[PDB]
DNA sequence: TGGCCAAC
DNA sequence: TTGGCCA
DNA sequence: TGGCC
DNA sequence: GGCCA
DNA sequence: TGGCCAAC
DNA sequence: TTGGCCA
DNA sequence: TGGCC
DNA sequence: GGCCA
């Protein structure tokens, strides 16, 4: 086994990555039910409202879904953070699970800060046809102080939770509509020559902002181009109205490479 | 990716054994010295004491590095007990962890109540000569109510936790010295052929119990043969001299199936 | 407002022991359902089953409702135990909470180790007619190390929880019945005068051990006595057929000093 | 005892907050080393930072200083809330612990959104003369679901830590200096007549924005007015240069009445 | 109640 | 290892 | 203390 | 939540 | 090892 | 109630 | 998809 | 994180 992820074949980080989304995915369904009801009966306050609703229920949602706590902790922007360990084949990894939530009237896409970007980003600007850059805020891991040693590297797990909704104002006690949560998980720098090698290959899009063409503030990533990347990436639990809670389709790939859509068992929670 | 367990291949269930292995070893480390501390200098009450500190020390070392919790709870002989999910990239797994603490004055074997049996034993009583048989005690799986459809079975991960020492007049504040700390992981009743497929090859042994005595009969596992049956099946934190932590010693078995040990990284706490 | 709880009033130093109570008693009642179905259907297994599921039902229903946790464990034949901080009135008191479990088919008494006891007892034993006197086995505090002074002792708080059921003739899933659980509040050394001034003035009574036998001796507390010495410090959550619960009932003293109960309100947990 | 805080003497329901209070400042004394390092050490990403790093460290620390948790969530704009019992002489109460985290330059008085308001604001704006006001956006208590019953009112208990420092661009590995950690206990809705029974008697003071005189959007506490009107309602945990940690006072008042400091016990933590 | 004996 | 059962 | 940006 | 009156 | 007896 | 101690 | 406000 | 091209 190893304790440092950078003794790890890109596949073998990738599974990391899959195992910590599958679990945060049983999290938020489980929690689904609740998720709706607190999303689109909580008071309006003027908008923005949805942007801390989206964290809060991110948190309600993954602070139940926990692993063996690292005794670390660090502030940043990221409105979700929990260092840890994280049973695996491939040894006990320590790790930094960092996930934002996002709330948007879209569907797909959606914005994020140098902050938030996990790898270094590039692409091409549809009208300019010029390359936009920006560098990644978000580190590749945080040293642990090791007690029979030094520093111990946790790997800096990415996760986005895109509440996609529709605003309806305020009816009888419900002032807007959840209709999906999207779950991503934006790969590691260690994995950018695969999912972003050059500017003509990349789930990244176009900021939104002033600026364009040439290095930039924001940027985007689109969700059908991350998917088409890698189908587990963009994870979709959707409400029907059949169920309460969301319908709990697990997107993957079969051991042909035939992208294929499951549905799991949860929980009450 | 595989919800139930049945669906998983042999080796892949032996590897969630392994990495709940893994992560029971090192929360066990992370708490030896404590664990020496609480298991030396504790004072004898009506003895006998070595049982309860052996049990105490144990839950606390573990109780800290739980994962996702499920709700659902036992009550039975078992020392310590957690249902739950386990992440991996074989799935979101329902568990049910079972621990057993034992204080004991002697390096090998281990000895087991039967319903702390994972699989069906069959071994031959060298002093009889003739051939022993006991049938599991311990479920294979508790089935849990699925919240969106049937019932969800929850493997059982078999393991122990065997504190090795000596009792010792009184000289500091210590009244006995921890030697170290084995832990054991068990194989679950589906790998019965892989370990128990006919009664001369087999771990087990003939049982601590009375038969003149007339009782129910128990039986043993010796980790010399254990460990030649599977190299990380059998652990062993030992206390030294030059840290007051147990060294942090893994063993696990070569990328080609030889033995091999490696000194691992651990946390204060 | 007072950290070390040897400067607090005797009337206070009760005020923390009850509301220590209050607080174990409604964690029990929003567990009696399950503690119902776990004491009645669970298996027996080389009897004395009771015994542990008493301990396991105790640890299930108070784990959940803790307070401000403090760093250091204990290792001894309590059922349940924890060191922390108890917010109060009367300041943020350090305290070891100290619960054990009793399975009985009695709802008169109680029996302890010495180990168990609270304060120096002293009663007549009505048989022999002499006096029998007993020495509290349970440290008054644990002291803690200041992280910028002095030690901070932390208070000893005695809690008992008593299963009372009977044996039956299994018939549906039941094996026996759980007919009520007691839970008493025995009082600090500290208030040894006022509940235990001279042997006749006391709760105490002849123990559970066999003298002739040469057994080590124990003693026994009587909730008839015990009640009328205090009546918040006996506590009883009965089971009854209109709910799965046990009755929401809790018994203190009036305004004025009468014994009065009232039904309280609980949450499904 | 009581369930419903409204069956509380106003000044009962005072010591509820005094109560909740004191733990508070134990979580931050215990987290000040911490604290300081993180909020000092931590990234400049260009301004704003500090808003953060502020709700995220009072999270950090009080998060591991909870109680009894309730069964149930409300997503809401303060940074950190929790629904939980809360142990007390006057009975378990059922309570929402609210506080919100800030970040100034300033060391006197801080801004707050009607969302924020424990309690209906009318101060008297000095220039203008005339009376400004500002209606609670804070509930007075959150109705809880009995199981045997209806609903149960959660008392709501606002609190403030304001993290007064100062900016210094960026040294070695230093961005700023964190030089006060300021506790506010803000006063229930229900002891309005206490605080604020009219215009010309009111720790509020003129918001922080274009409009002036008569009903407003924002407004203001000032620290001095406050702690004048009850001395514990002004905690400030203070860094000095002796220590790592803040220095840990608690300011109170004795029973002559005569506002006192003293200094209490941390633990590593 | 008090105490013996029991299978833990 | 704490507890039933007996007088 | 105020309201401004 | 800065800066300045 | 295998099994008895022990104080839990 | 699980475990030491003995051959 | 882009950048605008 | 809206709106619109
Ligand atoms: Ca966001
Ligand atoms: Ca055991
Ligand atoms: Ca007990
Ligand atoms: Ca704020």
């Amino acid at each position: 086994m190893h304790q440092d992820y950078r003794e790890l074949s890109l596949d073998e980080l990738e599974s990391v990555e899959k195992q910590t989304l599958r679990t945060i995915v049983q999290a938020l369904q489980q929690y689904s039910k609740e998720a709706k009801s607190i999303f689109e009966t909580t008071a309006a306050d003027s908008s923005g409202e949805v942007i801390v609703l989206a964290e809060d229920i991110t948190q309600y949602a993954l602070e139940v879904a926990e692993t063996y706590p690292i005794n670390r902790r660090f502030a940043g922007f990221i409105d979700y953070k929990r260092v840890r360990w994280l049973p695996s084949p491939h040894g006990l990894l320590p790790q930094v699970l960092l996930v934002d939530a996002k709330a948007s009237t879209e569907k797909n896409r959606d914005t994020l800060q140098r902050s938030q970007l996990p790898m270094d980003a590039e692409f091409r600007n549809t009208s300019s046809g010029e390359v936009v850059t920006m560098e990644a805020g978000v580190i590749p891991h945080l040293m642990l102080q090791s007690a029979n040693d030094g520093v111990l590297p946790a790997v800096t797990t990415s996760i986005f939770v895109h509440f996609y909704y529709r605003e309806l104002k305020d009816v009888e006690g419900r002032y807007r509509e959840l209709k999906s949560i999207y779950v991503l998980s934006l790969p590691h720098a260690r994995l950018k020559q695969r999912y972003n090698p050059d500017p003509d290959t990349s789930f990244f899009g176009a900021g939104k902002h002033s600026p364009a063409r040439g290095e930039v503030a924001r940027i985007r990533v689109y969700f059908d181009r991350l998917k088409e990347a890698c189908p587990w990436r963009l994870q979709e639990l959707h409400y029907s109205a059949d169920s309460e809670y969301t319908q709990p389709r697990w997107r993957d790939l079969n051991d042909a490479g035939h992208e294929v859509t499951k549905e799991f068992l949860f929980l009450e929670r």
